[PDB]
């Protein structure tokens, strides 16, 4: 409940008020002002001389809390409707419909998950850059998390464009109702296309961890990889799965649901083409969690000091898989959108905008090998 419903409401309200004021019963002769709309009140035919305490409109946030709304407008029987005194502007009225920390969360934690986002696409892409051809020894191991490094990159790459090309950062106290290019902006022009886009994105992001957990599997347990080929399949199912699945999704939405960038309802859940296949994914990489934590902690019985020694290897894995997903997917998750969907949305987006940094600095900046690059290179250079 705040201002995104509200828009919402006032609509709505336009679509009705617009085919009233349309078909509105036409009345005879001039001494009866127009019928118009002011973004304020769809404004009727009326007699001069008098006011009409109608009600404000009830798209209002307070208007939920008040039936007695009454906003006035003087027809002068001489001409127009009232301007103020000395003025030159139509004269309204509020006196009575009128109105902490509402949503102010809202922006501070946007705030809180951008500057994260930034980080981690500072990291990855220096951890990219270390295993390019600069180490220059790089296995299949390392060439998967070269490529599963592109995900977090287009992923945040998706997040910016978005924030950026809504431009809601500093509109979110817009007061006064001039909320037509906004309702315009949700026209099928752009937010379809860049909706879309952070859709595949975020959805490669988990397919790549997956084919991750697949490709450490297969290494340890089925104990073949016929040659490259188990790679060309990989790789192919990377970037081409989720494609399969979001596609259709379009072809579902374009032509299925008209204006308004569809934000995840029909009133018929439509939403479920996109998102079931990314819980599928998340399951599948928790059972490889489970299965390597398992292998690990039979490897590690050898020669009290196992805990406290398993600790620094299970913590290396939670941002390696994607293990800390499911604990949002299984808080966050609820059937109907809103502004509690934005809400814990970004507030799951925050607690996971880090963990882009933390796959970059535990997987090219703490190894044994990583370091002993520089290690070897300074003894080269000076
Ligand atoms: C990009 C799709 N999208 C496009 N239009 C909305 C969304 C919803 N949406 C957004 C962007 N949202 C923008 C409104 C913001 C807001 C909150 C409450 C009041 C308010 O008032 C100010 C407000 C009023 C009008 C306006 F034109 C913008 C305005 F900002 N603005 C909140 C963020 N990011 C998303 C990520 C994932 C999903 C998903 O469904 O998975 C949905 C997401």
């Amino acid at each position: 409940v705040s201002l995104w419903e509200t828009v919402q409401k006032w609509r709505e309200y336009r679509r009705q008020c617009q085919r009233s004021l349309t078909e509105d019963p036409p009345p005879a002769t001039d001494l009866f002002c127009n019928r118009t709309f002011d973004e304020y009140a769809c404004w009727p035919d009326g007699e001069p001389g008098s006011f009409v305490n109608v009600s404000c409109p009830w798209y209002l946030p307070w208007a939920s809390s008040v039936p007695q709304g009454h906003v006035y407008r003087f027809c002068t029987a001489e001409g127009l409707w009232l301007q103020k005194d000395n003025s030159s502007l139509p004269w309204r009225d509020l006196s009575e419909c009128e109105e902490s920390s509402p949503e102010e969360q809202l922006l501070f934690l946007y705030y809180i998950y951008t500057v994260g986002y930034a980080l981690s696409f500072s990291a990855l892409v220096i951890a990219s850059a270390i295993l390019l051809g600069f180490r220059h020894l790089h296995c299949t191991r390392n060439y998967i998390h070269l490529n599963l490094f592109a995900s977090f990159i287009l992923r945040a790459l998706s997040v910016f464009i978005k924030d950026a090309a809504l431009k809601w950062m500093y509109s979110t106290r817009a007061q006064q109702h001039e909320w037509d290019g906004l309702l315009r902006y949700q026209d099928s022009l752009s937010c379809r296309l860049v909706f879309l886009l952070m859709q595949y994105c975020v959805a490669a992001n988990y397919y790549w961890l997956l084919v991750e957990g697949v490709y450490l599997y297969t290494l340890l347990a089925f104990s073949v990889a016929s040659e490259q080929w188990i790679f060309r399949l990989y790789v192919s199912i990377g970037w081409g799965v989720p494609l399969l699945f979001v596609v259709p999704w379009g072809i579902v939405k374009y032509l299925a649901e008209d204006e308004g960038c569809w934000t995840r309802n029909s009133n018929m859940n439509y939403w479920l083409i996109i998102r079931l296949p990314i819980l599928f994914a998340i399951g599948v990489n928790f059972l490889i969690f489970v299965r390597v934590i398992c292998i690990v902690v039979s490897k590690l019985k050898a020669n009290t000091d196992i805990q406290c020694r398993l600790a620094k290897s299970t913590l290396t894995l939670i941002p390696l898989l994607g293990t800390h997903e499911v604990i949002f997917a299984f808080v966050m998750d609820e059937h109907a959108r809103g502004t509690l969907r934005f809400i814990k949305l970004f507030t799951e987006l925050s607690f996971t905008s880090f963990q882009g940094l933390m796959v970059a600095i535990l997987y090219c900046f703490v190894n044994n090998e990583v370091q002993l690059e520089f290690r070897k290179s300074w003894e080269r250079w000076r």
